[PDB]
């Protein structure tokens, strides 16, 4: 899944996405990152 440091980062990432902006751009606007793994590491749990 998608892997964000904080709730606020998940929120911005999500707001970027909802306003139809592409995933990688939103990922770096937020500072999230993306894995295959169902759960993310302890530092990017959201």
């Amino acid at each position: 899944k998608s892997c964000c440091p904080n709730t606020t980062g998940r929120n911005i990432y999500n707001a970027c996405r909802l306003t139809g902006a592409p995933r990688p751009t939103c990922a770096k606007l937020s500072g999230c990152k993306i894995i295959s793994g169902s759960t993310c590491p302890s530092d990017y749990p959201k």
